[PDB]
């Protein structure tokens, strides 16, 4: 059909038609009589897969040989999707199967739909990990992604009586075709236990052992016959574990609840051992694969040549300790020779600046489970402070603010502090958070090394996040510039030349139209809800967080609702407004949030003087596959967080790159999306970080604007008094009390802006080939936001190694 | 090589050979670099596979377009074994593949050996369905086994310092490629909850729900292209099971713990609710799907002409009140209609006398688990003894013998009484044990309905336990009276004729000779222990049991010894003595039985006076594969349960088959294995039924032959002075105790017949043609103990089914 999507010949269509129906009758044994959709779709993906192996085995292969630096991207979370037409993608196999699949009178967008998500993280952070895999194999680099194969993933939510509810994600229930296990690599883990000192060193026994199993997902690059490995540990108990016999085999549990469940926090700290041991477990596991690779290429100084380990926040921050570990009480190294080694191996990316998220480990709990770890931090440490005591003398307050050990009530551990003392390179993921790094939190360890700080700023993957979701808007580009800036984004700098081009602007407009008709559609067939196509499309989806301001956005609503009803036969640009996204299930504050929204749509929606001028709609169970729904059919797209509060974003680039317009703060990637298209072509407002600091040492006093807004003060007031909760009055008591007593994040400070600022975009709206052409130079401009561009810089600035876009051969 | 084997056809091998490189290729994403021997078993196993599924899909095509009475064989046990050489012979694959993997440079049997055995049961019982299942396929029956998926089966034994220890049987752990997961046939199974009465009948309320997940495996008859299904139920917990939210996705283990663990007793009834739970849940889940498939075809007067349901034990009895449940509850049907239905589907095969082994549940348990099952269980009571009343007027006792209830201390439900009043046949499994059941236990029952019991002799099949383990004894058979036997075992009889047959008696004795220096060499590899070849092979194999007498075995080894001693230079025939089989963890007597036999194995086997004249051997991790291979290596068949005890045997035939000779006590199928090949042709010791009944009345006093025996003295004296236990001089105070004051069974009153009759079996196997025509004349009476004549008789007697050995197309 379209162009994009590769080739339909007769040879590759016969091909796949017979091997299809090769796996139906033998793999799946089943025929067309009795077959169920689900067994259409294994056939389909097993069909698919049978092309991805050949060139799994000679990338492996390739690797072998050639012997290259390999990177290990250590990570808790890869929040990955669905896999099949990506690989369908990939390989150039989309057209070539939807023909095969439509002679075999099957829907192929059908089949699509029944794949389970990989939903194995919570939001960004876990994204931007999927997002680097891809980029790494489509750039030919020797990349490996690492991490924990969860029975569990993040929970399906529910919305029952407007109220967030958790079930269970039982992904592998009907099994994964993609991937494969490899119990040749099974490796002990050790917990608990006590340290010996013997003539030779110290020696860790007395060990409870956990087995972990590796499987291995093959990770596809664009078009080059790369194929590189995510390997996901899983845990097992030894079979000889607590061995009356029943109860001894029914607590094999207890070992292997380690690999059961993703804990479902977006940027928020759990202490709980059981998270704890999860993040040893997959660091263990790692370490050891990472060196039996290493040894099957004795000579550790030319390991930091052979090997890159990138942690992805603190969550695996106990690879420094326990390569230490390894290196000095296996491998028999000095201490000094082990320290440089692991310092050139190891790099840390940051990813947020949030107290609440930052990991501090109660020393108790390493004390108990890691015994042998906490000797060698508390050695990292002394030596380090050493060194800080001899750039700084006599500055004791240093030593105390930079010490990897906190006191107080509880010690605890700062794994950041063991991360930046452990690490060659530390980095932001946006030039403003990098800064805010150096500035702020991470001072005095800038001040002692410099050089160790660096910033990449966050991408995203423009096969995922345009191709697949949005084909339609990827060929009307090719028709214009061809194909190449699928692996080269900046290549749509060429489409500022269409700006003023009649047919670019009419095809750039009947592309978003066509997404928000199919997206109308769907919510019709899946959720029963009504919503009229011609209005404005005002999205706002990510992780439930305050710091996110969800409520903000509440307030605008709400504000144009109270506008209506008091001039209801006056014109207002009509609006969908469509929040969306999960609240951690311990985050009471999140989950009230989600009830005010809810609660809302259920005033607004029914109130028959404002008719379809205004609709408020949660998108219930946010995830991956429903973010390639609803991102190509937004015209706008909500980054209201707090100025300083948003490391990065990485949603704000998904809706830029496809034909959104962006209403945001200074905030994180907002600030280097605004420069690359032009402060003019955003809708920004709001305090920068500067007025936040200029607030915060005054003193934030809510009540100031409650008196000077009449509008605010007028929805304050309904929300006390129980307008948008009639049978519990004062169910919203919280939201008022924490908005007008204890907001962290100024939600009162930036509503006459944000409001003022949302009639400016109701306005341009009006005028559709003013609000198409915005948008077209949004989109030519949004080049820099490839993940292929991040994972460059990472590959030359950090792990010392040159991308590729050779072709291996098919 | 050999003839039985089957075709190595040119098209055949070429053939193999590129499906087994493809799926080494594609299906396990390898190449001869990389590969392990157990990707090469894997690719195999795949390639075998391929040719099942065909025959799969087209044999329940033909049972759909027929709809003949399907059989349901209920069982909480199936003691498979491997599956891949058993698929080769009867798809007459075998020769094909061999040739196939030697011309790719592979050694078949190494590649058979890394295949885990289904180890789903205990011993006779589980292995009996599992020859049930064979039988029925090569009888073309539309039969279906529906057990439990259990993720542990039977524990590997190991033997640490004489004593067993237990380990996990993680035999999924590498994958199994013979099932095919079903999730559209996910059920739900309540337990708990409460009984409600409405004006429309009873209602059960407020249930815990856990879902039952079929996994179904193929079960091919020999060579007639039937393909049967097994079908074996997972447990899972529902997606909103216990919805803080981590402890309630951990806590999801407490309901799929039912399906998790085999409870290793081995006639021996443990009322533990764990069991109680996999008992119902089996039972729950069989039944719908029953139900589903009949209606997929209201009206229910038919159902017993289209469904056979046959309860292995009493184990499955939940059957009835729960067939009862289904009708009467959810299907609205009358009482006594619901009755007859029940009662012409059901029947019930007792496999034991013993009362230890007797499943008696406490009404409390059946109270808070299923309380409408204990509604119905008392209403089935009240109408059954009402029928007893009128037919046996005034006789009260009879009615409190025969009650389904058991007052007492604790209130107990009988569930052989329930399997007899609920079915229409009830059955023994030998003609000695079916005569007990009318004359003993089950009197009363026979008294009022005579026409319900029935006897049916056990059988093995002739493929597993000849052509599969034996094939140089299969194919010396074939070259004289050809093929038909395999599917005939009647037909042996013809080899009468070659019992003076010089060259049929010199190659019986090779093929046993061959047969022993091949185990004789698998010792020394596996296990490091050397053993003559040459001397008389005499195993006893079998679960570890008091009723069993491997103690009275252990007498006669001592015994010998003693005799070495006393006359070092006089000549004895050399023996060497193996022992086998697992001990139920919680049986303290059979653990202590075991560390004896080690114990006169450690004193034994490092007597320089005694040399190679007598060896004894503790056979570790006695299983179907070890079976496999001992069974044809033996020359002498220990079975020497007290008369009365063992209900039939199967080991028993399996010996009988492969050309070993029996020493045995008249009890079980051994009566009818004597009567088949004529007394003569037995080595028959000991007390009869009748003998032991007189022993009892009078009162066994195992002094007596303390006092009046020397011999038994000294070996008594030996044990309790320390003489096998230098270290621990009381080690085994337990077992003379036991046998001096509370045995059983009776070891004493028939040690000096079997010591006798020992001396016997000795004096033949000094003459090799003699020993061998006697070996010849028990393989050719073997013929009546093939499962094949057992379950024709079930069809016909019990089922109301037709056999039918016609092929169906390829
Ligand atoms: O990168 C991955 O996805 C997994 C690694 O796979 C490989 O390195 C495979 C290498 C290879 C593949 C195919 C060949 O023909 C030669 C070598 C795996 O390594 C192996 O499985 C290596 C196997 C092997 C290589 C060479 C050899 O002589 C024997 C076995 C690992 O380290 O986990
Ligand atoms: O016996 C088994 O091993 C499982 C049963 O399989 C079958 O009965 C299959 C029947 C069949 C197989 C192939 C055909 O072309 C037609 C019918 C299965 O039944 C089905 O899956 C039936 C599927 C089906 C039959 C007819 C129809 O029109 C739709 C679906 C069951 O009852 O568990």
């Amino acid at each position: 059909q379209i162009s994009v999507r590769g080739l339909a010949g007769v040879e590759n269509v016969t091909e796949l038609k017979k091997n299809f129906n090769r796996h139906l009758h033998f793999t799946l044994v089943k025929d067309r009589n009795v077959a169920t959709p689900r067994d259409y779709y294994f056939a389909l993906a097993h069909t698919v897969r049978d092309h991805l192996v050949g060139r799994w085995i000679r990338t492996q292969q390739h690797y072998y040989e050639k012997d290259p630096k390999r990177i290990y991207y250590l990570s808790l979370e890869f929040y990955m999707g669905r896999t099949l037409q990506n690989t369908m993608v990939n390989l150039a196999l989309e057209n070539a199967c939807d023909e095969a699949t439509y002679q075999l009178g099957l829907d192929m967008e059908e089949l699509e739909e029944i794949e389970e998500d990989a939903g194995l993280g919570n939001g960004g952070l876990g994204r931007l990990a999927a997002c680097f895999l891809d980029s790494m194999a489509t750039l030919g680099l020797a990349a490996y992604g690492y991490g924990i194969r969860y029975e569990f993933g993040i929970f399906n939510q529910k919305i029952c009586g407007g109220w967030q509810m958790e079930e269970a994600d039982d992904w592998l229930r009907y099994g994964n075709p993609w991937e494969k296990a490899r119990p040749e690599f099974t490796l002990p883990v050790h917990f608990y236990g006590r340290v010996e000192h013997t003539s030779q060193g110290a020696k860790w026994v007395d060990t409870q052992v956990v087995l972990a199993m590796p499987y291995d997902t093959p990770v596809p690059g664009y078009r080059n016959n790369v194929v590189n490995t995510m390997r996901l540990w899983s845990a097992k108990a030894p079979n000889d574990f607590n061995l009356g016999y029943i109860q001894a085999v029914l607590d094999r549990n207890l070992a292997e609840n380690i690999s059961r469940v993703l804990y479902p926090n977006d940027n928020f700290f759990e202490g709980k051992e059981l998270r704890l041991k999860q993040e040893y477990f997959v660091v263990a596991a790692t370490l050891q694969d990472i060196i039996r690779r290493f040894k099957s290429s004795t000579n550790f100084d030319a390991f930091p040549d052979k090997v890159a380990i990138q942690l992805n926040d603190t969550h695996p921050s106990l690879a420094i300790p326990e390569l230490m570990r390894v290196l000095v009480d296996l491998e028999r190294l000095d201490w000094d020779k082990a320290w440089e080694v692991t310092v050139k191996t190891c790099a840390y990316t940051n990813h947020t600046v949030l107290p609440e998220a930052l990991e501090r480990w109660p020393v108790h709990l390493l004390e108990t489970l890691l015994p042998r770890h906490l000797q060698i931090i508390y050695e990292i440490n002394q030596r380090f402070l050493n060194r800080v005591a001899a750039a700084f003398p006599g500055d004791v307050d240093r030593l105390r603010r930079m010490s990897l050990v906190e006191e107080g009530a509880v010690k605890r551990i700062n794994m950041a502090h063991l991360c930046i003392a452990g690490s060659h390179a530390v980095n932001g993921v946006a030039r403003i958070h990098s800064e805010i790094l150096k500035k702020t939190i991470f001072k005095d360890f800038y001040e002692l090394e410099p050089h160790k700080f660096q910033n990449k700023t966050n991408g995203i993957t423009p096969r995922r996040w345009l191709v697949l979701c949005n084909p339609g808007l990827a060929e009307i580009i090719a028709e214009r510039i061809g194909e190449e800036y699928i692996s080269d984004l900046d290549q749509l700098r060429k489409l500022l030349s269409y700006v003023d081009d009649e047919a670019f602007i009419r095809d750039v407009a009947k592309v978003k139209q066509e997404n928000k008709l199919k997206f109308a559609a769907y919510l019709e067939r899946e959720y029963k809800v009504h919503i009229n196509p011609n209005s404005l499309f005002d999205v706002q989806v990510k992780r439930i967080h305050e710091y996110k301001r969800q409520l903000l956005n509440c307030l605008h609503v709400i504000t144009l609702y109270n506008r209506i009803k008091k001039e209801p036969n006056k014109f207002v640009v009509p609006r969908t407004v469509m929040i969306g996204g999960k609240a951690a299930p311990g985050y009471h504050m999140a989950k009230m949030i989600i009830k005010l929204i809810t609660a809302i749509g259920d005033v607004v929606n029914h109130d028959p003087v404002v008719g379809d001028r205004l609709r408020v709609i949660f998108l219930e169970n946010y995830r991956v596959s429903l973010a390639e729904k609803v991102i190509p059919a937004a015209d706008l797209s909500e980054q209201i967080s707090t100025a300083g509060t948003e490391a990065s974003g990485t949603g704000n680039m998904k809706f830029m790159l496809n034909g959104a317009l962006t209403i945001g703060t200074m905030d994180g990637a907002n600030v280097e999306m605004a420069e690359e298209a032009g402060e003019e072509n955003f809708f920004i407002f709001g305090m920068r970080v500067e007025d936040v600091d200029r607030l915060d040492q005054r003193g934030y006093n809510a009540q100031e604007y409650y008196d000077r807004i009449p509008e605010l003060r007028q929805i304050i007031e309904q929300l006390s008094s129980g307008f948008f909760s009639p049978k519990q009055p004062d169910l919203f008591k919280d939201i008022v009390n924490m908005l007008m007593h204890h907001d962290r994040f100024k939600v009162f400070a930036d509503y006459e802006e944000y409001v003022k600022c949302q009639e400016r975009v109701s306005a341009l709206y009006k005028n559709p080939r003013e609000w198409t052409r915005m948008v077209i130079r949004n989109i030519a401009t949004s080049g820099k936001f490839s993940s292929d561009r991040t994972i460059a810089q990472y590959a030359r600035e950090i792990w010392g190694v040159e991308p590729s876009r050779q072709r291996l051969p098919a």
